[PDB]
């Protein structure tokens, strides 16, 4: 589709069999989504943002259903505030910033 | 243009005469920028991002040429990590996700 930027960009995803809100971020690297269970193995990574540096895990090959589009990639599971789907999967689905 | 996120969706802005690379961030409501002096008054706000809250200086319309288009509206100011364009001046310049 075409979403325009008046608000949010908020989308649903399915990971790890569980639906959720997420925000497409054009402005992170990484995907980062709020604490839960992901199998599999994991290893701790430290990012930054604005405030500072969170510890997150980082899941890799995790496969998330976005806005209905799946794509597969590693996965940041930690303290942040809000889901963020980052480059790494916004790619994955073809999405294309455009003015 | 249509911007693709295999890279950071980094662009040139101008503003105060000094031109910056800022990111386009569909993830930010707000435009943020690294400290600088900008002219007129400005107000308090306090901004949260992935790892806590920041303090800002909030200037209202400013002049900002983003990659050669004319924006002019509300810049914060503060100890962001990285120059960040966000919704408030993305929709000045028609910007939108297409997947
Ligand atoms: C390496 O992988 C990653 C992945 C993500 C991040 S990130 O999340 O730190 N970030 C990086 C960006 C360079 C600032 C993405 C933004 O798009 C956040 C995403 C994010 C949204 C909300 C809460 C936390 C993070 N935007 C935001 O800080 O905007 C605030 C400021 C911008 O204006 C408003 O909009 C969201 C808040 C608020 C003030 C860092 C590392
Ligand atoms: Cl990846
Ligand atoms: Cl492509
Ligand atoms: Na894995």
């Amino acid at each position: 589709p075409q979403i325009t930027l008046w608000k949010r960009p908020l989308v649903t995803i399915k990971i790890g069999g569980q639906l959720k809100e997420a925000l497409l971020d054009t402005g992170a690297d990484d995907t980062v989504i709020e604490e839960m269970s992901l199998p599999g193995r994991w290893k701790p990574k430290m990012i930054g943002g604005i405030g500072g540096f969170i510890k997150v895990r980082q899941y890799d090959q995790i496969i998330i259903e976005i806005a209905g589009h799946k794509a597969i990639g590693t996965v940041l599971v930690g303290p942040t505030p809000v889901n963020i789907i980052g480059r790494n999967l916004l790619t994955q689905i073809g999405a294309t910033l455009n003015f």
